[PDB]
């Protein structure tokens, strides 16, 4: 990839110019080498667990393509980085399934959307999430999933950790980028819906936020 | 190049990965993903020359564009992956876009959340059509509630000798063979979905995982 700034100082990549960035975090490569490296370390964690067994009624059995890792991907910011985290497992062989839930606030956390999975009960879970800023949006999503499907254990990817942002505890199990303590935007990450199909991870320049006001 | 072979047990075999639950291979990672950046260089070409309700000023009409884009509702859960790589292709052709979901589920189980649709361009991707029946459902919905000036159709794949009523997408990426497609986000039960190539299941295997998850 090529990053620098045309006459304009707006940021060019590959030729092409961004001028709602205010600095580059990750190029396509980067973004994509951090996810399969955070893939070959999910696998190896979860390749040897076993965990109940609701394919042959039996008490426990190994994770495998009879009893997958459920995975529960956190629409909508998650679903691009979720498709390509699930082919990444794939190359790795790790067995798994992917449902979603969408939640949002009002502030407060309310459900949009619920999983629609039923048998979760002392079974691995991985939440798969695009960012942890305040720590509020998966501190109600974990307490909720752990409450209403009891898994044996519940951990969290992200694609995106912002430190600087945390409000209330919450460290991910998984980590693909650190991003600076700056409103994100490309890769699944956008302003009303806008710049979510960008390659690359930008910051955004703060007067761009209230762009798009008209809600869709 | 991808390297296609069978193994002493008469597996295929793609890239050394051992795929036994398969019948045929119908289309590499490399052909697919071709496929699909055609047909977005096609959306892009079709819709960038076109005008619809203008929301950010108001009114009357206004050309596509970041600040009207073009309404893309994708159906969960069997799109997800072909949309997250069609978004990206039609990004690099220019075409601006924002994405809603509706999931379907074999019933409504979620809705769109997308509430300004009237006088807009909406276009659907699904990930087959193969009898027709889910597409006409969908589309008869989604004229109904959202009133949109043009209302289109992009399959990832199209099963022609499965119709069983008259269904005909706008844009087509691949034609799969009359038999049981799983891989790129086609499944049995969830399971084969993180395929990056497309297979056809080896018959009475859609019964493998009968366990509801
Ligand atoms: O930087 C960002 N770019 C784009 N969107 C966001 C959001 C809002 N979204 C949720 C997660 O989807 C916040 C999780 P939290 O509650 O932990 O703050 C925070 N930061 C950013
Ligand atoms: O070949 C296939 N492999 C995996 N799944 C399917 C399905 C079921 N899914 C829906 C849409 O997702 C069918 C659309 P229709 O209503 O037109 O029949 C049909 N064929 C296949």
């Amino acid at each position: 990839h090529v990053v620098s700034r045309n006459a304009e100082g707006v940021i060019v990549v590959d030729g092409k110019a961004y001028p709602m960035a205010e600095e580059l975090v990750a190029t396509e490569s980067v973004i994509q080498r951090s996810i399969k490296a955070v893939a070959k370390q999910i696998a190896d964690f979860y390749r040897p667990l076993s965990h109940r067994d609701t394919h042959g009624g039996g008490g426990v059995a190994p994770i495998s393509d009879e009893n997958p890792l459920i995975i529960i991907s956190v629409l909508k910011g998650s679903y691009i980085f979720t498709a390509d985290m699930v082919r990444y497992l794939g190359d790795y062989g790790l067995p798994h399934v992917v449902d979603f839930l969408r939640v949002a606030s009002y502030n407060k956390m309310q459900l949009l959307a619920e999983t629609q999975f039923k048998a979760l009960r002392g079974k691995h879970v991985l939440i798969l999430e695009d960012i942890v800023d305040s720590g509020k949006t998966l501190r109600y999503i974990l307490d909720k999933v752990q409450r209403e499907h009891q898994p044996a254990t519940l951990k969290v990817c992200v694609l995106a950790d912002k430190p600087g942002g945390r409000r209330v505890t919450m460290q991910p199990d998984f980590v693909c980028l650190t991003v600076p303590n700056k409103y994100v935007i490309g890769y699944g990450f956008e302003v009303n819906d806008r710049f979510r199909c960008f390659r690359h991870i930008f910051t955004l320049r703060p007067g761009e936020a209230r762009r798009y006001p008209a809600h869709l």
